[PDB]
């Protein structure tokens, strides 16, 4: 098994698109399971006014604690957040090797800092943009995990985007597959592919290109 | 009325969660629409990479026909690991268009000639591999739709997030007054707005410095 547990205000978003395609099938076959936990059941509601003022509502430490504490501590506890460490492939690979993951989905403008500390929530961002709630990010994290489950290193992890890619037809709107690729001249092919990739990354992802140069 | 068109092998993944909450509410009041185009209608979709490679490659002609089946009234984006990185600024830009056309790359590789010829701008949501572009498209929609200048709350919203300034958001506190021994920092209760803002900022600086040196470098550039 791979046990996914998601703490959410919207359990009906799960499994969402992960009910479809290969992810759906793996679920139907029990390669992974998904448990949702409705946070609103733990309000003896879930969020309140920010001390010192602010733009939106803050998730209460007490409600969230009770929700976490109803769950076994069987997997790392990850808070979907704009403040998190960034999701990367190394980390997805790292997580697909576990027996499971616990995801907490905030919907508001934040989560009470004292519960982040007290229950060791690791904050995780999927990137520097705002989404409608943590659920969006949870689905994405799960997508990148489930994918790596039984049933290898990405070129960008080396600092390089993928070279341009071609298949048939041999000519589309007067544009032909570059002839070096159909030459059988392996060395020329690899050179060509390298220069295109270097050139593309330098222009479009200088950050990646910088890590390419840092070795 | 914002017009999203999504070219996909899995129309059934849509609207998905965008059907829910306020994104779906906005869908009901017709602030935006979501049309799916099945790529397979323009038949196989993928094929062998010229000069070898790792997977199959999406055919230029199948995607042309799919794109040409509806009008170019919209920026065209291709969901790809090769893309520029999605950020909030970019999201705001698209949110100001009449619509967006999103092509979901599934199999790893899309014929370069179709990217050139239909001017598909490649976009990645981050340096991690997903099951398909469907995943990237949904996230991209999620981030755009909430900025559509029809949605409620939207009118008086902050135009810029703190990470764009190079800082993570300050830590937040709410009731109860004391949780398992910990109080709410007293300055937050002091009625002294300037003091609150300074303290919140110091907390933000110190978190960003440790967790995102990349954002902090940007923070340093700005105040210079």
């Amino acid at each position: 098994k791979f046990q996914a547990r998601v703490l959410t205000l919207y359990p009906e978003m799960f499994p969402g698109f992960l009910g479809c395609s290969l992810a759906g099938q793996a679920l139907k076959q029990g390669i992974w399971s998904l448990e949702t936990v409705q946070i609103r059941d733990f309000a003896l509601s879930v969020d309140d006014t920010p001390a010192g003022g602010g733009a939106g509502m803050v998730m209460r430490a007490d409600v969230l604690a009770a929700a976490l504490d109803s769950c076994p501590n069987d997997s790392p506890r990850l808070l979907m957040s704009p403040r998190g460490r960034l999701l990367n492939q190394a980390y997805a690979r790292s997580l697909a090797r576990s027996s499971g993951v616990t995801l907490v989905c905030g919907r508001f403008e934040g989560v009470d800092e004292r519960i982040i500390e007290a229950r060791e929530l690791e904050e995780v961002s999927i990137g520097d943009y705002i989404l409608s709630g943590g659920e969006t990010a949870a689905l994405v994290l799960l997508d990148a995990i489930v994918r790596l489950l039984p049933g290898k290193c990405e070129s960008f992890e080396n600092g390089l985007l993928e070279h341009p890619q071609y298949t048939r037809p041999a000519v589309f709107e007067g544009r032909g597959i570059p002839p070096v690729l159909t030459s059988g001249h392996h060395k020329a092919i690899a050179n060509w592919r390298q220069q295109q990739a270097e050139s593309l990354t330098r222009q479009r992802r200088p950050d990646l290109y910088a890590l390419y140069n840092k070795n």
